[PDB]
DNA sequence: ATCGCACCACA
DNA sequence: GGTAGCG
């Protein structure tokens, strides 16, 4: 309700200021628009954030199906720095932001940090939720340079989701208070930053409402690094005649494309 | 013309 | 609260 608030304030802030084949592609300037256009459409349609030439993390809001996306993004020689939008109360896949400044931690070796932290959030999603997984249920997606080990975990629950990320970050917080005190042996995940300050390898800060999430292909607009199949990754999609595997792969990594299915558990973590 | 949320603060 | 620095 005070979501509901807030976000209809700032639109009033705004208000201040010979058949064709089916395609549906619209840009929009403010990301409530889109939102706007999403419901009055009818079609399977969903929210990317591009980011328009700058400096700045400026965006316009791109809305379009997975397929047609795809089909203009493949080839990646337009599209290039785009961003899944994962809609706030939307359910979605458990994932992770994980990075450290790798001359900040000479020690750490980044690949048993990700197996030890897969390991500890599954025993937790059995624990709290009776889910079982492992790693080869996470896609293992890496945007490392030489400065930072950078990594997206998106996780490939069979039938299971969480209501939203707000929860996701909730389940996050609750199972990785002992880490947090550190600010069961969770040491493994402090890691300093730039200035000393020690911080947790798990980013705790892309659970917010309407998040960005860069896509699988994509870089940032000042880099050149796009995130790609980490080369340990165990998550296999099923092979299909009818879809290539990288379009396979896509689905896989966006945030919000929860596999429809008649059995689905939906997974609640409260504050 | 993006968006939506730790560290200080006063009292 | 009260924001600006962060993701
Ligand atoms: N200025 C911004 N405006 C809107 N969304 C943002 C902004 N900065 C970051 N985000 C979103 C998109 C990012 O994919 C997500 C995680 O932040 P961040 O770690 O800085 O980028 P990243 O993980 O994609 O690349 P990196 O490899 O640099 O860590 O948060
Ligand atoms: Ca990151």
């Amino acid at each position: 309700m005070n979501r509901k608030w807030e976000a209809k304030l700032k639109q009033i802030e705004e208000r201040a200021s010979p058949e064709e084949p089916p395609s549906i592609w619209r840009l929009f300037h403010r990301q409530a628009q889109a939102f706007n256009f999403v419901k009055s459409c009818k079609e399977d349609v969903h929210v990317f954030a591009l980011e328009c030439k700058v400096g700045d993390g400026q965006r316009i809001y791109l809305v379009t199906t997975y397929a047609e996306f795809w089909f203009y993004y493949k080839s990646r020689k337009n599209l290039l720095h785009c961003y899944e939008v994962i809609p706030e109360n939307a359910v979605c896949k458990l994932y992770f932001d994980l990075e450290f400044n790798k001359p900040a931690n000479p020690g750490a070796d980044g690949k048993k940090m990700v197996a030890l932290l897969i390991e500890y959030v599954c025993k937790a999603l059995q624990e709290l939720y009776g889910v079982n997984c492992s790693a080869e249920d996470v896609l293992n997606l890496d945007s490392s340079t030489d400065e930072k080990f950078s990594r997206h975990l998106i996780f490939q629950l069979h039938d299971v989701a969480f209501k939203d990320n707000i929860h996701v970050g909730n389940f996050l917080r609750k199972i990785l208070q002992p880490a947090l005190d550190l600010l069961p042996d969770l040491s493994f995940l402090v890691v300093k930053n730039n200035m000393g300050e020690k911080h947790l390898f798990v980013d705790l800060g892309v659970y917010t409402r309407n998040r960005n999430f860069r896509l699988y292909k994509s870089s940032k607009i000042g880099k050149r690094v796009a995130l790609e199949v980490t080369e340990d990754n165990k998550f296999f999609p099923i092979q299909s005649k009818d879809v290539s595997d990288e379009y396979q792969y896509f689905l896989s990594s966006l945030v919000s494309n929860v596999r429809f299915s008649d059995t689905l558990r939906i997974l609640t973590c409260e504050p």
